[PDB]
Formats: C-alpha cells, sequence, structure tokens
C-alpha cells in the first residue's frame, strides 16, 4: 500500500544476527539487541526494481501475520550499501525455537508421526490457511519446512505470498503444473489444500509422494497420475479420507478450506492437550 521504503532504519543496534537456520534469501536466528529476545530474520538482497514487491510483502506481513497460526511480524529494516551495490532487506518475525515440521520429522525415530500429532498440526495449518484465504491471500508453499513450531508446540506458518526458473514440484498441485492440457497454469486457494495433503503424507511416511524420484520426472507425473493415497492401510480410515479429500486432482472438485476444517480427522480431536504435551516433551 502506501508504505515508505526510505523510512526503514538500518537494523544496527536494533537487531543483530546470531546464526544461520536455512536458505533459499537466507533465514537467520536473530536477536533484539537491547531486550535480548530472539527473532527470526529473513535477509534479502534488494534492487531498485524489487522496490515494488518489497513494498507489498512488508504490507502483507503487516496485515495478516496477526493470527495465532501465523508467525507474527516485528518490523522491516534496510541495510543501505554504496551506490551500484544492492541493499539488504531484513524481515524480522517471531522466532520459532523448535524449528520446522521437517525438523520434527528427522528427530522422531522412524521419521513418522503419531496420527494425533498429524491431526493437530493439520488443524492448525488449516486455521492459518483459512485466515489467509479469507483475506484473499494464497500461501503458495505449504510444506514441512514452511510450517514452524514454537516451544509451546504452537504451529506457525511462514513464507506466504512469496522468473524462468522452476523449483521443487513435489508439493505442487496438478493445476499449478503447466502442460499442454493446462497452458496458463495459475495458483488457486485450493492449491494450498493439495499441498497440505502432500504435507500430511510428508509427516506420515517421512517424505512427499515421488520423493525418491528426479524433480523433472516428479513434475511430469503429478498431473497424469492418480491422486496419491497412503501406502499403508494401517492408518485410521478418517486420516485416509482426509488425504482423499485434500488430494483431488480436479480442483473444481476439490473441497474449499472451510469444507476441510469440518472433516472428522480435523474436527474430532480428543487428546489435543495430550498431543501438545508429547510435542513439548519432544522439543529437547
Amino acid at each position: 500500500d502506501e508504505i515508505d521504503l526510505s523510512a526503514l532504519r538500518d537494523p544496527a543496534g536494533i537487531f543483530e544476527l546470531v546464526e544461520l537456520v536455512g536458505n533459499g534469501g537466507q533465514v537467520y536466528k536473530g536477536r533484539h539487541v537491547k531486550t535480548g529476545q530472539l527473532a527470526a530474520i529473513k535477509v534479502m538482497d534488494v534492487t531498485g526494481d524489487e522496490e515494488e514487491e518489497i513494498k507489498q510483502e512488508i504490507n502483507m506481513l503487516k496485515k495478516y501475520s496477526h493470527h495465532r497460526n501465523i508467525a507474527t511480524y516485528y518490523g522491516a529494516f534496510i541495510k543501505k550499501n554504496p551506490p551500484g551495490m544492492d541493499d539488504q532487506l531484513w524481515l524480522v518475525m517471531e522466532f520459532c525455537g523448535a524449528g520446522s515440521v521437517t525438523d520434527l520429522i528427522k528427530n522422531t525415530k522412524g521419521n513418522t508421526l503419531k496420527e494425533e500429532w498429524i491431526a493437530y498440526i493439520c488443524r492448525e495449518i488449516l486455521r492459518g490457511l483459512s485466515h489467509l484465504h479469507q483475506h484473499k491471500v494464497i500461501h503458495r508453499d505449504i510444506k514441512g519446512q514452511n510450517v514452524l513450531l514454537t516451544e509451546n508446540a504452537e504451529v506457525k506458518l511462514v513464507d506466504f505470498g512469496v522468473n524462468t526458473f522452476i523449483g521443487t514440484p513435489y508439493w505442487m498441485a496438478p493445476e499449478v503444473i503447466a502442460c499442454d492440457e493446462n497452458p496458463d497454469a495459475t495458483y488457486d486457494f485450493k492449491s494450498d489444500l493439495w499441498s497440505l495433503g502432500i504435507t500430511a503424507i510428508e509427516m506420515a511416511e517421512g517424505a512427499p509422494p515421488l520423493c525418491d524420484m528426479h524433480p523433472m520426472r516428479a513434475l511430469f507425473l503429478i498431473p497424469r497420475n492418480p491422486a496419491p493415497r497412503l501406502k499403508s492401510k494401517k492408518w485410521s480410515k478418517k486420516f485416509q479420507s482426509f488425504i482423499e479429500s485434500c488430494l483431488v486432482k480436479n480442483h473444481s472438485q476439490r473441497p474449499a478450506t472451510e469444507q476441510l476444517m469440518k472433516h472428522p480427522f480435523i474436527r474430532d480431536q480428543p487428546n489435543e492437550r495430550q498431543v501438545r504435551i508429547q510435542l513439548k516433551d519432544h522439543i529437547d
């Protein structure tokens, strides 16, 4: 909106970097220098061109990160560099100590999660997506690495809303993958629901469908193949139904976010606080 980029202070004294957590720009474990409080800091290099988009990402985080299931926005800063050099944009958000769902998977033996854990997380992911979608915002990148956890087992979503490069196809929904049948492929709200389905399979079995397959072949298969089911029939039939609901190739036939939140796998959760404790106990 009407957001002034030049009014952004140099992060000096205000926020500092502690260490690196992941990449992409880079995401750092940062710190509010005075209070000492930790903070997740995303650092981007910035041209005069990207001034348009930056203005809108900042505006986005400012409006829709005020939700229980979305990582909260602290502020934005620019480290200005000599003329001709690119400046560095800092996005400072809430820091989620227990890291990502993906981390959570590598730390549990078997690399698989209790169904009740999967139920809780997905309910929380849906709630954040529900918030997003109501405000006309597509997440676009639902995966274990963009679903963060605090130390109180609070599920928080990150990196929402944001060339001739392609990327990781595994969490892509059939309508996103451009081909001959689907020439002008565009993201939809319901696309996030497909990604969620893949994310739930990622928690259940350890990896997305087509994981041990080359990214170019996986991109090829996702449209033509049937929707992925769970490889095991040892799961509850609610969970199976939930994967079937999320994972519908034809998105016009795919339930909306509101529909899915009412699904028995999501709606019926006793042992909720039992799960939140076992989660807390795991964060060590």
